[PDB]
């Protein structure tokens, strides 16, 4: 149990099944693959209400997963390996970008007649 104040004013989504990341090289992907349990199955945004763009979104959604998941852990008896936060940086973006187009679109369809 942590004091979760870093965050303050953020959302934490559902879990989901896990990323398939197509990494470009073979064994990045069987790497992942074979640990991939170790890396998280949610991501924690701010509400898409004050945001703009998805780069900057993408960047700080990343910036506050991997800063819980490299935290909660190193509290503990934990360290992350520079392989692991490369891995974990592309499943942590590939699951808040799909977080970020889901919630932008409940948004998008209020935009519409909603």
């Amino acid at each position: 149990g942590s004091v979760v104040g870093g965050l303050g004013g953020y959302m934490l989504g559902s879990a989901m099944s896990r990323p398939m990341i197509h990494f470009g090289n073979d064994w990045e992907d069987r790497y992942y693959r074979e640990n991939m349990y170790r890396y998280p199955n949610q991501v924690y945004y701010r509400p898409v209400d004050q945001y703009s763009n998805q780069n900057n979104f993408v960047h700080d959604c990343v910036n506050i997963t991997i800063k819980q998941h490299t935290v909660t852990t190193t509290t503990k008896g934990e360290n992350f390996t520079e392989t692991d936060v490369k891995m974990m940086e592309r499943v942590v973006e590939q699951m808040c970008v799909t977080q970020y187009q889901k919630e932008s679109q409940a948004y998008y369809d209020g935009r519409r007649s909603s």
